């Protein structure tokens, strides 16, 4: 778990392309993916698939997270994880 000070430090580096900072941010939020994924069960995708799609969002969330927008990383990551899951559920309809 990252302090606010640590999170902003890593976020500033991550925004500039620092992969170690991006890794630190993702590793601190791996649990968030499973927790969110569980909320989308029984919608046509099994849990492992929901985790996989959620993971896509968590990874995307460290590519351009700007602390200056005023939101904490776990918030921005939550939005992204929900979005990639919801996208995957949409894709079940062709
Ligand atoms: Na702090
Ligand atoms: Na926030």
């Amino acid at each position: 778990l990252l302090t606010a000070e640590e999170e902003i430090h890593y976020a500033t580096l991550a925004l500039k392309g620092d992969m170690e900072a991006r890794k630190k941010m993702i590793e601190s939020n791996l649990r968030l993916v499973v927790k969110i994924a569980r909320r989308y069960l029984n919608r046509g995708l099994p849990l492992l698939d929901l985790i996989e799609e959620g993971n896509l969002g968590l990874m995307k969330s460290v590519e351009k997270f700007d602390p200056k927008r005023g939101f904490r990383f776990s918030t921005y990551a939550t939005w992204w994880i929900r979005q990639t899951i919801e996208r995957a559920i949409m894709n079940q309809t062709r």
